[PDB]
């Protein structure tokens, strides 16, 4: 039995000790401590060597990425890529610390656009009428000028031309994940999440990739250069095979919606993830999958019965950099 | 001896409010129980009850607009939208998350589609498949607190305080596999280019059951968009089927052209959005293509403070051009299982005469 | 096992059938149906006669109110008295349908002030600076002109003069509940909750009665007429004795904070309430009592282990009139 | 051939933002782990991380103001406030709900009071008694999902994901009853007029333990207001004791005069409010008596949509005059068990040199 006790600032500001004290502080601070333990378990598993038997089974995929003892799925909503958590995610992907990414369309395009033009701080209360009259789009307390999307249009249209030509003359069958790899290669910029994902052979799934600015541009482009196809069925096979042939899996899911369900549903194909951490502000009472507790996923087989999953009820812009500081960033040497 | 500055601060003088101003007053049960009068009193009760009253007014404005006559060239509209659905004076987009189709709101939505009262549906994969599965086997009441280990050991899946046996999905598999066979055959020998909306139309025709939302949608030529249709049991089944009968392709690009042209060539549009996520964003982004919806009602429990699109207020969408600056959109902060049947009772269900 | 099925509007708009269908609709609609059942159980118990043995024990209080088989505690936060739920609560109190009220200071004073001047509809987004410059106070999407409080001052100060004189020359020992009864008698208006509460011998507890406009006025008054005492200890005995000597109790609690805890803590003195319905929007994850599920109260003994308590996660301005329509209002004849 | 109106709506031109404008950028872990730099980066990360950065700036402004020297007449101030506490250039009110004293935030708050860094405390009954009980017996970690029946059968009470055995309250009873005896004797023969704040000062002196918040508050002459002090275990004990030793009176009127004069005669005030309910409203209402607080930080998880004071944004308090129109208040939407230790680390704990 562990007693409740908070950090005593009479010791001074010892930041590592202060973070470690969240575990015995209670409420969501304790869940944060549990999340640190869960992610550290994923990492310690990932760094354990594969045995001959495990290596054989795990090599049964047609994937370029070297195999590890724990395949980590990282999911995040679009708002987090507009936020500075974009830098946190880029770091993990840059250093091969996660294996599969799932995000929404905005979570793809806003990373690429930040390589062309920045996002700014604003306020939640700013009025839409005056913002619209000035061509400024609001995302929470952030602001994106519409010229950001003008710049995106100029950058993206020549790539769309090439994708259609490769489709029609070289037999390419595009899917969202293949498009995202190509866009990351094109952006060719070390500040971009998707640049590092394609460089490190980390696939990115986004089955509703048309639901944003990328879609806007594909739509306009289709009138002068018709026929681009994005198949979502092949990408479903690809993500499910990453779960089925994993030795162990971990899920780290920031936010709700499709990013959460799609990762969890892939792990149901292996009868459940071994480790799971959720960070989101959704509540269960309306029955939404977004707000469901991890124990709902256990009933489905999306999380194993013997797992000890954790949800932290918090804005990930506060908690996720602290989690990374106490986990992945402490083992950076092992990932290089 | 009371401090003067304190007295000045607490007992500051006021301005008279506009003569327009509406007083707060709740329903008086000394009148007895007239449920119509009770619901009408929500408008002057305050907080989310007042937002409910505003939502009734917004949806009734959508319906009244939709019922105004219009002259328009049938042929050009159909060519520009590649849709057989005739244009009306207000194109209503109805979006809803998967949980609401597991709930009894499935019946509410089915009623609206059955009577051709909305024009476009957007939902997630679960919002498609659980409507079809309910024609094969029921969903049951349970509790939120039921433990996953015991449920999993008994082959029962939890959805909030609802429960679905694994066997429901076995029945779904048996029903769906022959249809997937036909879809692959039609793709490869009859040139069919499948998209989510075209698949959902076919599944509604195949289920052939008037309790199904999607049966009525296809019969009434109401398209259903679901750009991540692979994210659920339908995806599971497409995946398993592809190892027995490879080659099915579902394109999301053509479905993007179809939904966006529904907004672009509308006379007016309204959005009724239950929940958040892709269903909310996809409807609103289509309406950005016409510089914004004319009417909008959101019902959801999401909060803005984490910056999520799901939790954003309607006024965020105004900044983007997804809602017109001149619109008067409404968000009701509530579980739609409570509020949507009441909203329908006071709006669409009152205008049933006009829809026949 | 009960199947999920929603109301079918092909039947037309049969409002009673539509409300009854919430029970099988799921999520919070099902919890609403459960709340209707719980409140109807309280009412059916309340109307059951007392046996000789029960009557003896239950008559052991020094309270004027006739005894019933179920003592119902109704708690509500201040915002609800600013809302039109004030009318709903007034109806229940007018017809002796509940037995004990608990509210905060604002929940007392705003009922009295509405007899002097109305509250108006506004918007949540109205800016505080422009409102303050015009002397308009915001409560959610409601608006109260500051002159409302001017009018309250003129009404209340002569009563405060009399209370101090009765304290100092007639031995009166004031408590919050005794003050609230006196204010209800003074307002002398059938639209007032507290008018009906004192007329029907329904006590009102509010241990932090100084936390609002009443407090403002007592404070200013104390400089010209010092010495008024409001004892909270006697009121603690009074509320606890209502629970201890009840045959059965029910709790109907709208909102959180002191109104919720004070009713629940009184019922712990009898080893728990027999029936309980919570309606509020608070969430459990921060550990707050306001957001705790009913099952937390079971661990304390505030709700009996054999009870079937219900929480509806919703704004009570939507749900509480519907609940009353399906419960108390259907048995109005029995309460007259 | 892309529709022109669509192109015009989606690709609308923009205005240049002020040169002031701050770009979004998160902490770069390629730098390694410098926790101070990591916390500083919250300001430019967005959403509630940005609000945390703003809260750091607001509390540091309170502290910097408090440390400015001031000449003022000791005697008149003391007569007008009936307080021995010397005036500083910024009077800081710290409010917190009961759950936070059951949590480890008890240690955080105790540190601030121990070093005289705040001037007024407001909490609920639980926020008083659980600090005292922790000097007798500990609180334990548990889980939110633990079932009440099994816990009750084992004599364990749940507070969120924390657990307190019944025996803690038995130890509290044994400790408290002799003190209540002395309080009744002092009331009846020495003219003491008890109020919650005076009782809380006495209990802190009696617990005589440097782990206790209230031990330090009374030693440093920091008053604690709790107008519903009877609403908890202290109330239970006062109730039981009154049948053995009748007559204790706790007056809330004099405590209202004491807290309001703390605000009225302040040079400046700041509010730091953790949670909602009475603690939030009581601090803010006291500050209305001076026409508003100069600085304010709220940390809570409550939402505005139900109209509750707990969930109200700071800008609602501006309409009332509880916060000055010229102030720049901040709300962080978060569990304070996560954010308050980080806030203290970046504010009060950095200025420890000045407070000694």
């Amino acid at each position: 039995s562990t007693q409740v006790r908070g950090y005593d600032f009479n010791r001074g500001v010892n930041y590592r000790a202060l973070l470690e004290a969240f575990g015995t502080t209670g409420f969501q601070a304790t869940n944060f401590g549990r999340a640190v333990q869960q992610v550290n378990a994923m990492i310690e598993k990932k760094l354990e060597p594969l045995s001959q038997d495990e290596d054989q089974h795990a090599d049964l995929t047609q994937s370029r990425r070297p195999l590890t003892s724990c395949t980590i799925f990282l999911g995040y909503t679009s708002n987090l890529i507009s936020s500075g958590i974009r830098e946190t995610i880029r770091y993990l992907v840059q250093h091969n610390m996660v294996d599969v990414l799932v995000t929404t369309a905005g979570g793809v395009e806003e990373d690429l656009i930040k390589c062309l033009a920045p996002t700014y701080l604003g306020e939640f209360s700013l009025r839409g009428k005056e913002l619209r009259e000035n061509g400024i789009n609001r995302i929470g307390n952030l602001l994106v000028p519409n010229e950001n999307y003008c710049k995106f249009e100029d950058w993206l249209m020549p790539i769309l031309d090439q994708m259609v030509m490769e489709q029609n003359t070289e037999g390419v069958k595009w899917t969202p994940s293949k498009m995202i790899a190509r866009l990351g290669k094109e952006i060719n910029n070390p500040e971009s999440v998707y640049y590092w994902a394609q460089k490190n052979h980390i696939p990115v799934f986004s089955p509703a990739l048309t639901d944003g600015s990328l879609g806007d541009m594909i739509f306009f482009h289709s009138y002068k250069n018709p026929g681009l196809v994005l198949d979502i069925v092949e990408d479903l096979r690809l993500i499910n095979t990453q779960a089925i042939f994993a030795k162990c899996t971990g899920m780290i899911i920031l936010g709700g919606g499709v990013v959460k369900h799609h990762i969890a549903n892939a792990n149901l194909m292996r009868n459940g993830a071994d480790y799971a951490v959720y960070i989101n502000t959704a509540q269960e009472f309306d029955g939404s999958d977004s707000g469901a507790r991890p124990d709902e996923a256990v009933s489905w087989g999306k999380i194993r019965v013997d797992a000890q999953p954790v949800k932290v009820y918090a804005d990930a812009s506060l908690v996720f950099p602290l989690l990374v500081a106490e986990t992945f960033a402490q083992k950076m040497d092992a990932f290089m």
